[PDB]
């Protein structure tokens, strides 16, 4: 029994942990399957991808091509249908017709063995025809056989009759494959489209209150949902909605002691009022939450709840399950940390005294919110809990409810980021906020749209309550516009945290990435009506970007992405394609200065010849342009961050 | 059950074909086992490699270290012992003693949590003692426990008592590892030293004849063996020793028609006088071959025979086993080809009619020569026979005779070259002859000494009967000296083909890599005694290089190799280390002009600090130098091709 088969097919990709975990896709997503394929000797090889659905049903004929000369690396694009666990193989084979044609094209004009060459061709086309059904196609090939055998015609005429486009056409659909050799199957987990594609909006319900009751309730926060839906968002991410501890409650601006009216951090979960399966009393009741969920759903919005596996000192778990915490010799539980940050208001969970009880309680809590319509969870700091714990929990939840989506908020080292995605997190936060130059963006997106896409789906939040980047602090509104265009067009999933659209960019202090007067620690009423009337919000641009994504399939996927060269370091250009849809984006990364540049398009990567001209429409403005291999652009910050163009027919 | 364990241990390397083929080593060879290891949170992890022999016996405690900050990539060096099939795993674990010592070193000097931190250490060392079998080792740790708890003693002294050498010694032999998590075993094939290390010499017995009988015999050719052994070679590689066909026999200089006394190519195997298991009548008998092998062995020389699975048209297989060839419709067999080259004198074997018969006959032929003392086979053009055919044949032969070494003469594309090594070829020919500039040599040797070394062992033939490189053609003797130094010091296995040491360098024509009057097609009598009297041979340099290799373990391994920067493109510098042996080589790649350069040594890669001395002896001259971090060299072609230095201790 040999490891290599008759025709080598080696190192099939995508592959995750050597085949022990599934590669990822969503319904309708196209991705490349590749392999190393070659044979002994100099005859031609062919290959094809066999994609099988959860019932074992194979997909269409999907022939492969060598991706670059002399590499023996072959690839083809496949497309996932329904959700479930699929599998794929690569089949490799001797290609006798290509081999014979190449030898006949030489030997016939040279007059070498022409009788043998033509008869071998005749026998070979007969062999091909034996497998073709449909009298017409088989007749086509058999007529080429008879022409090859017709010694009353010149040798070149007999040969030419085997090389007509009509014959190529039959052979294209019904190729003759020798020595077919298959790779072993690899697993593919196909999930619902929202796992890859969607626009996210994060806000704090308690901040959306009234003049007379500043602390919002679920009923007053529900009134914010129409504006969010109107900006074209699909997912609403809420910080924790549970009671908040009082012991070591944090005050405003991340101070260590709260005054009497201070609301504390929502992540300091738990009190005598309840824990992770309960509602903060000032938000109202579970029925109020159901109202919020209902109103969201009527607007096409899905709720994502924060799941933060940790506790305030007042949480019932502290006395109900002491073994879920690490106690020092004096009984104290050290407060959680994520250095250099400190979380004085919470205890971290310890997992090694009662891992079964913790997994049971975790999936209980998730299934409670799932029963109330929550099918997406944003998991807070997953990298401070064991990787295998999430592996278990996610497998459990998705085993009964495969539609549930888990988003990993893991801003940490690459190994942990990648492993969390690989053990089942449907989506991952990314380094996006720290990729701001053209070089950083090009390199990072080349990584994310490449091999990493077989196990990770990025969620590009342009800001979070914890990340106000210096780019936004120093660039003002034109920088907010640039980052929104970049996030919305470079990832099929993007998000903003409320106040982004108002261009809030005052840091806690120079060199910080915290917001001054952060909403994590205080109510943050925002005058949405005034900002809208005065035009001091970028909500219209956000709306337009989400509309462009909804109208352009190229922007609803990740892996098809190509950067085109420009001659200015501050101007980046890239395109994305899905079927006949092509989107071409040119962004001025400079938020302070007008930039002119020549964008030299790689015409073939747009499916075009070098001399063609591409008619494009700038979906941000509706202006039409005529663009060829080389195009002058002039982008004035404030007036326009970018061109977001579709190529027209 | 989860794929990831409690402490993640991921992507263990080396790995070949995802673990379905073994990684390679030889007895006494060191190599690095690496893994991605981390945990949740910020406490310290530890890791170790468990290498198990063919009986499953674990090797010594082999702790790993993180290889670069923030990468979570860990490594440790292991050393292979006796031949056979070994395995290795990586274990990872929480390291509570390291974690506590780091905390205590910060807290105790600041007087923070002193009683609590000291008590944490006390009960931890008590935990470590629980598993210590020896009464005196337990009493050692309990001594530190008692000092840690001694409240009548200064806090600094309580801590210091936990950090003594006596304590460390107990914990090095019984470390406290928490949450120990293991990878699944990976296979390692350990083979005899000659698989990795050896000097090879190829010659044609038929050329070593007499004026009365120009065609040498095994009895006359045996007279070359003293000179070959005196040059310090270990392996004699013979072209095929079988009868040679007459039908379509090639003439001199690869012409298509032999005339009269023409001897033909030895690779055109087979006649009515016998096939692959027979001796050419002009070479003598099987008994004469036995005499040759015996006389070789008495001189410390092993015989490698050429195995060329192909037939002259006169080979008995052509009519006994017609199904071992591809036939055209008139029943004729096309001659073999390897574009752009043509082999009009032979038929290629076909493998798809009777693969079992071909495997059976192949291993029968190999076992015949094995019974006559041939334990090494040079396999001609393996890439024109199926990869899985060699996989099966090599596993069959090595299953009964694991000492047999197979060398793949596959000058082809990278995937096939890599795959042949991976399915079992002990050694591979390489791109060496076509790597002649400093950039070329540095990049290629970086590849060969890096990940390729887990599956392939290079044999650097500086020439072969088919490869006379333009570098040698244009450079003359200084070029032969350079390529010998390079081949001998960059690979633990190197070789030359007879006449290399005479600096034979006349090509068939401008732009060809064939030799004029190639020995493949004619007897080539050489007056060896006269060349040595006239000093036109570099046999003294070849002899010296082989002695240097035999005296310096650093040159008998592959993976430890470092290139040091110089400030002239034509001057390359590199070092190799094995234990306390260090070899430092500086080569002038320019065969025409003297070159002056400053060599700037990466002292840490030598095991030295930047201020230290590098006393070296140039083993080519016996000269001594006092080198340092920056050394001026001057190398004159024809006089000093290189410095080949050992570092003195
Ligand atoms: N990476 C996330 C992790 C945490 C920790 O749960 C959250 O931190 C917030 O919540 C803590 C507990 O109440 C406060 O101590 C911090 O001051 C405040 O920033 C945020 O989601 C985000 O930083
Ligand atoms: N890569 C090796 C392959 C072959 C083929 O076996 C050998 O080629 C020699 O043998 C042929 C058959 O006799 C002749 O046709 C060629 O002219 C002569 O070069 C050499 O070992 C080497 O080229």
């Amino acid at each position: 029994p040999t490891v290599v088969g008759r025709i080598p097919v080696l190192d099939v990709r995508p592959v995750v942990q050597r085949g022990r975990r599934p590669a990822k896709a969503v319904t309708g997503e196209s991705f490349e399957v590749s392999a190393t394929v070659f044979r002994e000797g100099h005859d031609a090889v062919g290959a094809n991808v066999v994609l099988r659905d959860p019932r074992g049903r194979p997909g269409p004929w999907t022939p492969m091509r060598e991706l670059a000369p002399g590499t023996d690396r072959w690839g083809a694009t496949v497309t996932a249908g329904e959700t479930g666990t699929w599998s794929y193989t690569v089949e490799a084979w001797g290609d006798p017709v290509t081999t014979w044609r190449h030898h006949a094209r030489i030997k016939i004009p040279a007059g070498l063995d022409t009788d043998l060459v033509l008869e071998e061709g005749a026998r070979l086309y007969e062999r091909a025809a034996a497998d073709v059904p449909g009298r017409e196609d088989r007749r086509e090939l058999l007529a080429a056989v008879d022409a090859l055998r017709d010694e009353s015609r010149p040798a070149a005429s007999r040969l030419a009759a085997a090389l007509t486009p009509q014959v190529d056409a039959v052979l294209a659909r019904h190729p003759l494959r020798d020595l077919v050799t298959s790779s072993d199957p690899l697993p593919l987990l196909v999930e619902r489209e929202r796992a890859l594609y969607g626009a996210w909006y994060e806000f704090f319900p308690r901040s959306e209150g009234t003049p007379h009751t500043p602390h919002g309730t679920f009923r007053t926060a529900a009134r914010r949902l129409p504006a969010i839906a109107a900006m074209g968002f699909d997912v609403v991410y809420l910080p924790p909605i549970h009671p908040i501890g009082t012991t070591h409650r944090k005050g405003r601006n991340n101070t260590l002691s709260a005054t009497g009216d201070d609301v504390g951090s929502p992540w300091a979960i738990g009190s005598p009022e309840g824990g992770h399966d309960s509602i903060h009393p000032a938000l109202g009741t579970l029925d109020d939450f159901d109202h919020f969920v209902t109103e969201a759903g009527k607007l096409g919005l899905e709720i994502a709840l924060d799941f933060a596996l940790q506790c305030s000192p007042d949480h019932p778990w502290v006395h109900k399950h002491p073994e879920w915490f690490h106690h020092r010799p004096d009984g104290t539980i050290a407060h959680a940390e994520n250095p250099p940050k400190k979380y004085q208001d919470i205890y971290p969970i310890a997992f090694d005294a009662d891992p079964d009880g913790l997994a049971t309680e975790t999936v209980r809590i998730l299934r409670h919110w799932m029963d109330h319509g929550v099918r997406i969870f944003r998991v807070d700091n997953p990298h401070t809990k064991p990787v295998a714990f999430w592996e278990r929990v996610i497998a459990d939840i998705n085993g009964t409810d495969p539609d549930v989506i888990f988003l990993a908020e893991a801003f940490t080292r690459p190994a942990m980021m990648a492993t969390l995605a690989q053990i089942g997190f449907q989506q991952s936060y990314t380094y996006f906020t720290w990729r701001n130059t053209k070089q950083e963006l090009t390199e990072y997106l080349t990584e994310l749209s490449g091999e990493a896409a077989s196990y990770m789906r990025p969620n590009f939040f342009a800001n979070t309550p914890d990340i106000l980047h210096a780019y936004l602090q120093h660039g003002g509104r034109p920088a907010f516009e640039v980052r929104a265009v970049l996030a919305a067009t470079l990832s099929p999933t993007w998000g903003i945290y409320s106040g982004y659209e108002l261009c809030e960019n005052t840091p806690l202090r120079e060199g910080s990435e915290e917001y001054l007067d952060s909403e994590k620690y205080q109510l943050k009423p925002r005058d949405w009506t005034r900002a809208a009337r005065e035009g001091t919000t970028i909500a219209p641009l956000v709306t337009r970007l989400n509309t462009i994504r909804r109208e352009n399939p190229a922007l609803r996927q990740l892996r098809d992405l190509h950067f085109h060269p420009t001659d200015k370091e501050e101007v980046i250009a890239y395109s994305k394609r899905q079927g006949s849809n092509t989107v071409l984006v040119v962004v001025n990364l400079d938020p302070r200065h007008t930039q002119e540049a020549t964008v030299s398009l790689d015409m073939p990567q747009l499916g075009l010849d070098w001399h063609e001209s591409v008619p494009v429409r700038d979906e941000l403005t509706g202006e039409t342009y005529h663009w060829g291999r080389a195009n002058y652009v002039r982008l004035e910050p404030g007036r326009t961050p970018a061109h977001v163009c579709t190529v027209l027919r």
